[PDB]
């Protein structure tokens, strides 16, 4: 597979259909199950886990698009807006 580090909170990766097949998932089964989707995300959090241990204090968030023989998947985290309450409309 193919990985990117946008910043500390957003990551994305690109997953060819054969990377999904290798793991014994299916491009369709990933989306059409729900618990079996999570395993994809665990596989990429794993690729970062020695740093995710500093930031495992909120949920995962996922977005995707499909491409000719694979998908790009973005993953995001709430820590991106842990600071928020200090902002005011003044």
């Amino acid at each position: 597979m193919e990985i990117e580090r946008i910043n500390e909170h957003t990551v994305k990766f690109y997953m060819s259909y054969g990377d999904i097949e290798d793991r014994g998932f299916d491009r369709e089964e990933i989306w059409y199950n729900r618990e079996r989707s999570e395993e994809l995300f665990w596989e990429v959090m794993d690729e970062v886990h020695e740093e995710e241990e500093f930031a495992v204090e909120g949920p995962l968030w996922i977005q995707v698009q499909a491409l000719d023989k694979g998908l790009e998947i973005i993953v995001t985290k709430a820590q991106l807006s842990k600071d928020l309450d200090k902002l005011v409309p003044r």
